[PDB]
């Protein structure tokens, strides 16, 4: 059995050898969403409401999102355009069944496209959305819709939500290492027909909410000892963690109810978040011997601009290491666990067409953070491929 | 980084080091239970349906269930008496919220008394149960409850179902074997408070669950490396696999919705698992050489009585091989994932008492088996430890 369990495991790091990004067809500018937002659910007169939306908006530096829920779609929806008054669960999961492994499929495909091998390979599935509407989970279904062979080895990531994009990183590493031959399909899925619901001024932190999630879904195949010239490593999963930051579990959470999937947000997130960053840097770093964050190429949860702003000013990073990050709050919003994975997309890419020396900038080290309910914080060092 | 690796991970097998279960105070007798569910939920008047059930519960082969739920708590919760008249998840979801996270505790608190170590050595928490009401998981809760360290690496498998107690085993494997040094506390908690609901015509496919189903919670530490004559390992786990059966969505499956967690479960699983039972043995065995099932020890989810009738006849099992699996379904019903455990722990138990050799009944090698909605089979590999 010795030589079975050296044998059973995978000789290097976890890397990632692909990765898909997908998005709904429904562009949906910032600009003109509070008249939008507050005319489909009813609420145009409420103009003090409005304008605090509006205010919302204007300083979240989201330039647009892409969403699932169309006019067409919610005003065949009205419950879903309630707050609460109405229960609206049962239609909300009708759409979760259908939309978010639709998401999953097209992010898939394009992530198996470039590892460019037969999904034969594929040995483990890890999924992930912020809730699933049956059993079997999402899971079963994204594999079903991708005709993966009946042996797949799934997980589904349920209920963890905006950290996951990090949590799913940690365990595709120790699956991937783990196993040897293993390739890991790792998809995120998330959409806002789960959490989109009308305006409350006696809930201003639901109101947030409607100004920054967004829709998307990203895909990566992870394995480790990547087969010479046939596949193409980007970034390696060299070292994670997770943490929770003491009294804070009310800072981020939700609640699946009759009414769908509320959330509660508390001002103090930014704070909290940047007030126990320098630590986990610390942590995760001073085995590398590295102290200077500014040598490293950067990949952070975009949960709001105050975060950000908070984590950028604390750890006195220079105003290029965010810039992925920005670009993609900017242009798909908080698409909760699926961000990070999209700013690595951005990351390796502008390597490649700026002519740096390595995928992630230029920069041999770099750390990727997640931020959801706990509040929890999910750390992920990587390591870049030289170009 | 080569140095870093090989630093990083395990030498040997993951292990199990510890196992401790916990159920609710209230015990149910099956020989009363047809008489008692139909009087709380107010179907004494329909007489062939009672009829139905109580030929049902006569050969279940279950003496006594566990139960949250008493008559107390369900005079004060109508509505989960319905059937589906009106909605009932956001009272369940509170009864959710208290009771799985306080089995856990339970659960886990012995298990960590049994492996005699600090908590504090508790690396990682992998939390199973069919839901979980809100963002936080239950996993977050039940850590905090335990006192755990803010830095326990949590893995949260929510919707997953009966299957589970194998899936959890599966991963528990690469957690513990990836991570020099970790210790996994495995997690499985599972109530009736999110299915139980009265009985109806229209949905006979939903009325053997509420004869067969009830509460527990199970609790391993998984680790690999155990220290000698400071810890001590009752079973390895050496291989795993998890594939679905062809063309058998529906056989099993739920359904969360503004009535709960609804159910069905149709009557050709016993013929669908025991189908394709025979070639998850050829797939996991062959490597070992091993083609006599009477040479392994068994754990079989003990999803029903025709499940494992139909088991022992296709692999012409002995009359003792699924005498533990009997048992726990006996005494416990179905506790979906957290079966296996207890199974595993009376295995261990009787064994170390009847005079064996190892704690698989004196054998080297066992498989034990999970099934849920899929239909899905999870296979693991069990080694046993000498006596
Ligand atoms: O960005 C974060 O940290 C969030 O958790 C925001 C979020 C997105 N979708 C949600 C659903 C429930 C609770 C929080 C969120
Ligand atoms: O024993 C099995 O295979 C089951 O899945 C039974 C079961 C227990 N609890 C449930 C909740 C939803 C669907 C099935 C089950």
């Amino acid at each position: 059995f010795e030589g079975f369990r050296k044998l059973q495991r995978a000789d290097g790091f976890a890397s990632i050898l692909a990765i898909g990004t997908a998005n709904p067809p429904n562009a949906v500018d910032q600009s003109t969403y509070p008249d939008f937002y507050f005319r489909i659910t009813g609420n145009e007169h409420n103009t003090e409401l409005k304008d605090k939306f509006k205010r919302i908006c204007e300083r979240s530096a989201i330039k647009q999102r892409y969403m699932y829920l169309t006019e067409e779609i919610l005003k065949k929806n009205p419950d879903v355009c309630a707050f609460v008054e109405v229960p609206s669960l049962d239609a909300r999961q009708a759409m979760l069944a259908m939309e978010v492994p639709r998401l999953a499929k097209e992010a898939a495909e394009k992530a198996i496209q470039e590892w460019g091998q037969s999904k034969s390979g594929i040995t483990h599935l890890i999924f992930c959305s912020t809730t699933t509407p049956d059993l079997p989970g999402a899971d079963f279904e994204v594999a079903k819709l991708l005709g993966l062979h009946p042996s797949v080895k799934r997980v589904g990531v349920f209920q963890h939500g905006c950290f996951a994009g990090g949590t799913v990183l940690r365990m595709a590493k120790d699956l991937a290492e783990n196993n040897r031959g293993a390739r890991v399909l790792v998809i995120c899925s998330e959409t806002t027909a789960v959490t989109f619901r009308g305006p409350s001024e006696t809930h201003l932190d639901s109101l947030v909410g409607q100004a920054l999630f967004g829709d998307g879904a990203s895909a990566l195949i992870v394995g480790a000892d990547p087969i010479p010239q046939v596949e193409k490593a980007c970034f390696e999963i060299v070292w994670t963690a997770q943490t929770v930051v003491p009294n804070s579990e009310g800072a981020i959470g939700g609640k699946v109810r009759e009414v769908g999937l509320t959330f509660q947000l508390k001002g103090a997130v930014p704070d909290l978040i940047s007030a126990n960053i320098e630590n986990c840097m610390v942590e995760a770093f001073s085995q590398f011997k590295i102290s200077d964050w500014n040598k490293l190429f950067w990949v952070v949860h975009p949960g709001g601009r105050a975060i950000l702003d908070r984590v950028e000013a604390k750890l006195n990073l220079d105003p290029t290491k965010l810039i992925p990050t920005r670009h993609v709050m900017s242009e798909y919003g908080n698409m909760s666990s699926a961000c990070v994975h999209f700013i690595l997309d951005q990351t390796r890419k502008a390597s490649l067409q700026n002519g740096c020396s390595t995928t992630g900038e230029g920069l041999e080290m770099g750390v990727l953070f997640g931020f959801g309910p706990g509040l929890t914080i999910e750390t992920v060092v990587l390591k870049s491929v030289p170009i």
